[PDB]
């Protein structure tokens, strides 16, 4: 956690933390936005270590379900620290960045945000549920939001807060 | 296996659809999910992700040209749920099924599977493996899968689930809308 | 032929079987195309199983020799099962369905087409021209359109009509 | 060898014209065709199977520079025929006699061929194992072949075929056309 | 190492500026260089060799964004001296560096170095093996080089050259402009 | 030098010849450009045997520091024999050859160039310098362009006249 909190400017807006995977190890990851006001020709989406397409469809899912109007806007995204970010669970944190970037608003740095975010607004469970709530509490995180239906039949650890969510709309409001 | 789909489907959600496709040798269950919405300005965006961005067109092609749906003027996103990659001629139905559900703001039935084909005069046609397909969704608890109508020729249906037999794409809107 | 006519729909426009070699191998594909009128931007050429450039071609050829106006045209096209069409010979199957759906008028589902299309409308050889026509009999089929000069110091089976081409000219008037 | 391509080639079709080429250490004789006809509306398309998109923009533009042929408001389609490859400097004086042929609107004769790489001040570059490509194309039944003129010097004609050495560009349009 | 830049940059050249950069193991000295200026007609050009065009296109943004500087009406042309693969996180500083040059007219010196990622909201985020890219810049004969100011946590400094520790893209515009 | 002078027409405009790297091998390769007016949409720029983006930047710092107006001018860019240019040493000709179809000025088909080219104008240093002096001059060219701090404790030999230069400006003045 620490070394994420150090990196976080004061009230810096438009970031968040995933917990994702290389092969089978959990791994934390900052995902980064910029939205700001389309000038000329198609509103500019340019994207460093997240798929291009993949944003698209989280920036139209954010107008559609959440209300927040992106097709005049422009998008800069980029994972900190060229990890490479290919997997459905990033989608929230990704989805949050953006938010944090339109809002104006900050997350914590000591939380993060794991699922996969389906075309309805609904968040979807993701594999390996636990060791992510794992290796976010191992390491000093004390909120994790993560799909509500991936919390059955599970044992939560009390080290962390685990925020079960089912849509989009309802983790904007917890979070903004 | 039917249920974790109902389970993720929130009440009356539009726009998604379960296929049966295949990886490999193993018959697999994925949700199609599509985002039909008016332009507001530009061309009509089309972005997808895990299925190919020429099949999409293809199929919205079609089901504007035999099915009356008015896609021409209209923004799709389409993803399949998971990550999984959709590429094969199988899983053209519930791709246009999808698209159909998003854009008639009808929801489906997440029991409900489908499988096939879809040519370009709007036919449904034939599929390999269809047995482990229809059987993959007996297994798994659905309760109905469309299948293309000449794939059922010398096949053995399982009790457990209902089989439709369908052959062109207005009768699979109609049955399902 | 029989898994071929079972299924096409009774008057079904825009389609049409090619003879094609896997390897050694001949096979029957279905070639299928939709012709409507373009919009806004470039006229749409989209394609799967076969290359966007071909068509291209191909509906260049069918405007300038055989008066079809196809510029102003939309056109998506296909191989029916996904089967991968790369080779000379399937230029005149593609060709007829792309006809067949601009002219609303539909081709025979026991007929299939063998040739390369030249820039001048010219139908030229290809090779294995003796196991398409026999992979086309023994099959079942009761006509085979190939190219005239491929016909040259060879014996025609009885099972099957081959009719020899020069011009898709030619083969507009015999097939609509 | 010669006159499968006089067999097919339809009695005055223009745009088409042979070229020498090589496949590894083999040479192999090819048609290029081309089809230039007047742009109608919006840019001029430019469609190549079988040779390089860059290669042609730069012959065409050769062609106009050096030639005085308005190619920039035509429409250009290009290809090999039999599905060949064309892939080396060589074959650059075929392409653009096919394409002044088309745009012209006079046909090139099916027993002649040529070979040579075209610079961008229209001059005709020598190009690799010369004498097998005129061999080739004697072994066939050609009646003459175009060659870089600069590649003969110190070379051995065969007796069966007219080797013409060029230099420029124009200078095989007004000999040819 | 350190004059080989200083005999190659012109007296006062602007937009240009050096990074230690690595490949596999080894850590590199490697000149990043841009040219901005003003859009004549259509959109605003931007080309890059050696570098992601992504990369500068994030950059930029940063710059403008959270510096101030009006990138968006301007044409961008960057390029790595010598051919050198720019393509890694620690190469941030000096590429905006070398565009705020450009766009500010004003040279920087050619015995100072940059190092750090740069994040959205304008922070130098820390690298990987700082010590060696810091020594390698002593070794070479560098007077100064700017570093994540998170990177310096627990590391010892060589003697021979100020380490500039730094947290924001202004912060470095300021010291260095 | 014999080749490529035999190759070039009297006058003819619009190419150079450099002293490029195959491996560890030293070959002589002609670069070649043409320039002619934009008509619509983006101006032209269509190259084979070099890069694309290369040109687009050496035709920047050919309008920004030696005043050629080539943002309204088609380029069309190749090396003779499809000899692959793939390194900064081919900055030098490349440049030459394009101002040298601007200016409507040949070069002398005896001289060639090697350098890179900087967004400020100046001829760096290139690796082996000493194989391209002496491959241009063992092969009879009377004159080689270098960059000057290439030439820093080297050892000229008299066969060939050696012109160290430092920018674009200087050699298009030299040259021109």
């Amino acid at each position: 956690s620490q070394v994420f909190l150090e990196e976080r400017l004061d009230g810096a807006t438009g970031s968040s933390i995933v917990v994702t995977m290389e092969g089978t190890r959990p791994i934390l990851a900052e995902v980064q936005a910029l939205v700001t006001p389309t000038m000329f020709g198609n509103a500019k989406r340019t994207t460093t270590g997240l798929d291009f397409n993949r944003a698209s469809l989280i920036m139209a899912v954010l107008e559609k379900r959440a209300g927040l109007l992106l097709q005049n806007q422009d998008a800069y995204l980029k994972s900190a620290g060229g990890v490479k970010l290919d997997e459905p669970a990033i989608d929230l944190a990704v989805a949050v960045a953006i938010a944090s970037s339109y809002k104006d608003k900050p997350t914590n740095p000591q939380e993060c945000f794991v699922g996969e975010l389906g075309l309805t607004g609904e968040i979807r469970r993701v594999n390996r549920i636990e060791q992510r709530i794992n290796e976010a509490a191992k390491l000093g995180f004390t909120k994790i939001y993560v799909p509500k239906n991936s919390l059955t039949g599970i044992t939560l650890p009390k080290e962390i807060q685990v925020i079960g969510v089912t849509t989009i709309q309802e983790v904007l409001k917890k979070v903004f």
